[PDB]
Order: C-alpha cells, then structure tokens, then sequence
C-alpha cells in the first residue's frame, strides 16, 4: 500500500490542490505549503503549512529561502510516503522558489518525486516567464519526474470565449488531471492494474515530461479520447519523440478490454519505435459513460 | 472524569496531534503550540497558541509565554507533552511546558522519540539534551528509541511510518485505558501511583487475531524490541488491552496473568482493557514500563 503526497506550494499550487480536493481526488494526502496563511486558512488541504512569516511580491528568492527555513518541518510531514508531487504554477515566487526546495527533500528521502507545473501564459509577463523557466531548471534537478503544461497551450483547447478566471481555473484543472492520471492507476486500478512499482519503474529518473489528455462518450470513445490524448497541444507534437510512456485510461465498470486495448494499440502505433510504453486502467463509476486517456510522455 | 491535555509542541509536536485528531484519538484536550517565528503548521487542536531550529529559541519563546501556557494548562489533572519526530524548537520548548503542567500539579507525561540512527546526529548531543531537559520536567518520560523498529516484525518508508504510528500510541495506549470504557477499568488515582515521578519509561505494542490472540499480543508487546528487554526490571507497568466487546474474561485474564509473571516481583501493575468494536477480531495490547531493580 503506498502512500501517495501531494504537495501545493505558492497560491497556483494550494488552488490546484483545492480543485484536486473539491473534484474528489481519493487516496492521497494533501499538503499546502504558502507565504499567505489567509489563503491556507482557506484550504481543505489535510495540512497546510505557513512559511517566510518574518520574511513576508513573485520573488523565487523569497519564496526559496522561506522553503529552505522550513526544510526540516516539510522533511518530517513528508516522511514516510512512497511518492511525493510537487506541483505548483510556475513563475511566481512562493511556487517558483520553493517547490525544488520541496522536491530536493522528497528526492533525498527516496519518495518517488513527480513535479507537475504550469509554465505561466506568455501575458502573465516577461518576468514570469522568465522565473518560471528557471524554477523549472531548478525543480527537474530535484524530481525523478517533472511534468511541465504550457498554460499558453490550454488556450488551443476548450472555449475561445474564455475569460480570465476560466484560463487559470483551465490550468488548476489540468494540474489536477496530470497528478490524477497517474494516482488514479494506483489507487482505484481497473481491469489493467499498473501498480506503484511500476509507476516508479518509469517515472524514476526519467526527467522532463509533457501530458496529454483526452477524452470522449458513445461510439468509439476509446480511440477517439487516445487520438486526442496523442495529439493533445499540451504534448508539444512530440509524443512521437517520447521514450518512456505512462498512459492511464480511465471509464466506469462497463469500460471493456476490447476498448482499452484499442487505444493502446493507437498509442503504440504513434510512439517512438523503441518506447517503453506502460498501459494501465482506471475505474471511475462516476464517468458514466465517458472515457478518459491521460498520457505522460518522457525521454525525448 | 481525568481532565487529559496532550500538548504538541514544534512542527512534530504539531504533527502529532494533527494524526492523533485525524485517528480520532478520543476523551482528551489537545493543544497545539507553534515555536517558530518563521513557520506554523495549523491545526485542528481545540487549543492553539502561536508561541514564535534552535532548542534556545523554542524553550525561550515557551518561557516567554509562560502565563498563557499555564492558563491553558490549568484544570488538568494529565498532561502528556511532545515535540513528536525530528527536533527544532519544540525540543526546546516541551521541557517549559511540562514543567510549568508538573507545577500546575497535574501528572505530566512526555514523549520523546530517539531518531533512528540513520539520520545522523546536529551537535551539541542536542537530542539526548532535549530528551535529558524533558526529564528533568516530566513525572514520566516515555521515550520511544526508533532504532528498535527495525527488529519489529523493514523499509526506508515503513520506518518513518512505524515511528509515526508507535509515537501515537505512545499517548493513546494509555489515554484509552484510562477515558474508554473496556471490561476492566482502572483508577486515574493508579496510574499517577505509578507514573509520579517514575521518570523514564518505554513502550511495548503487540497485535494478533485469531484463538490465543489476547496471549499473543500480550507475549509480542512484553518482548517487544521497543521496551529494550526492560520488563523483566520494571517497578511500574501499566498495560491495556483493546479489542471488541466480545473479548472474553478468561483471555483478557490469561494476558493479565502473564504480565504478572514477566514483571519483577514487586511491581506496581496497572491492567485493564479498552473497547474498541472497530478492531474486529484484532487485539492491541499496549504495555508501559518503568523504573529498574
């Protein structure tokens, strides 16, 4: 039985941990580390951290060095899971800062250590932009795994009438959507159980990832959620590139094995030639009659 | 009624009581003290007080808040402090917290854990310090040696769980005898007998099911590796049972039978047990040690 963390640090990611939490994310405990004790008084997160009291304005400086004096208390309410995220949106200074400070303690315990990220939408500023690359640099030191999602990419998908507020609730949920396709296989496995030590198989050390998703009701469902998956704008066009492959496919009772093995044949098909590809199976009854396919796509 | 306060104090301390609330640990007061100036962890204790890596400063931070911690404290007739896993301020602190509950009166109770001895050591032996100033402050010092968890029953991440779920017990064990109703139930007035100025003691915990599972929980806890082969010595020992309701007399009274035999002559013993209809067919026996001949 593993014991799954999941850890939000700056205000992207405690709202990313409160969506995980409002949409029912089972099997895991949450964490909330933030410089704002307000927005953490908020929080349903299971525990929720304030740091840089003394200390505390989107400085990675700040937000680094109030991780660094709360290391030991991060290292004891981290002690003793298995796997750790670390998410966070990027280009901030509470997330930017911290979040390697997060994933460096996870990383020495031997938790597996997944980083899930947003890189900031391109109108946030240049100087976000700018933070957010290096405190993605500094957190793939840091993790085994480190998903990261262009906000830029989710406005190619969803509503062109989106608003602000809709933009970076689009960006929480994905978040969500990257750590869940994942948990979920561990968790609440279907016919296909892939369970933790296979997940750590190929997420350990594998470095830089991207994430695709998909999904799709009636006819076809299962291949038409992996085609979306596949060809998702969050992976870059590069799933082809990809040599380490995690895809989750999740859908209630009725999902069959025909279907399953539909998409992963699909998948196949479009990955490298040499990729270690890794199928498993999430049941969901509150799906319906919807299919969702998750892809983490690493090793390019 | 024994009024009981658990205090956790320093982020470990705080941890602590934040699993004990979420285990549902039941029939005592928690109170959760933050010693950091730059850090607070939250808590859902029913008691908070914001007192802020240095023991000097948590203790210093504790003795300046002396009055509000004795009001928190006051009405207590047990009190069980600790700053729970890892070090920092807490360790510092708990020892000003315990004295000021020991001066209040109430019987006062810490729980320290000794870390594994994997995890290095940050000098000046602060944490035989930490352990030593508690000591000084405490009726009974139980002190969980982690070390010990490694011959129980083991991996990197079931160590540091074991350690969390040993530290619980280390209050619940006894909390439970002394608030939960089970078949045998004992008298507060024989556990501060026993437990006043007693000064360092050590725990055992055993599990089974099945026919026989009263004994063999029982043989498990008395020989377990944390008690560090100190029963055969103990002038005090205080164990509980928990199990279903269905637990019968003769059992519960087989286990007490050899507690007796396994403690020296001329202890002090204090038994009884807990319903806890949850356990199913399991057994949990928890025994306290302490003193020496």
């Amino acid at each position: 039985l593993a014991v799954i963390k999941v850890v939000g640090i700056g205000g992207g990611g405690v709202n990313a941990v409160n969506r995980m939490i409002e949409q029912g994310l089972k099997g895991v405990e949450f964490i909330a580390i933030n410089t704002d004790a307000q927005a953490l008084l908020m929080s349903d997160a299971d525990v929720k951290l304030d740091v840089g009291r003394d200390s505390t304005g989107a400085d990675p400086e700040v937000g680094r060095k109030a991780a660094e004096d709360a290391k030991d208390e991060i290292e004891e309410l981290l002690r003793g899971a298995d796997m750790v995220f670390v998410t966070a949106g990027e280009g901030g200074g509470t997330g930017t800062g911290g979040a390697p400070v997060v994933a460096s303690i996870a990383r020495k315990l031997g938790a597996l250590t997944v980083g899930v990220v947003t890189r900031p939408f391109s109108f946030e500023g240049k100087r976000r932009s700018n933070q957010a690359e290096n405190g993605i640099a500094a957190l793939r030191e840091s993790c085994d795994t480190l998903i990261v999602i262009p906000n830029d990419r989710l406005l190619q998908m969803g509503d062109a009438a989106v608003s602000l507020m809709d933009a970076f609730r689009s960006a929480d949920e994905v978040l969500l959507n990257g750590v869940q396709g994942i948990t979920d296989l561990i968790t609440t496995p279907g016919l296909i159980n892939v369970d933790f030590a296979d997940v750590k198989g190929i997420m350990s050390g594998a470095g830089t990832a991207l994430m695709g998703i998909g999904s799709a009701r009636g006819e076809g469902r299962s291949l038409k959620a992996a085609e979306i998956a596949i060809n998702s704008p969050l992976l870059e066009a590069s799933m082809e590139g990809a040599q380490g492959v995690l895809m989750s496919i999740a859908g209630g009772s009725d999902l069959g094995l025909f279907e399953i093995n539909e998409a992963a044949s699909l998948v196949q098909d479009a990955a490298h030639p040499d990729a270690n590809i890794i199928f498993g199976t999430v049941i969901d009854d509150s799906l319906g009659d919807e299919v969702r396919v998750t892809v983490i796509a690493a090793g390019f």
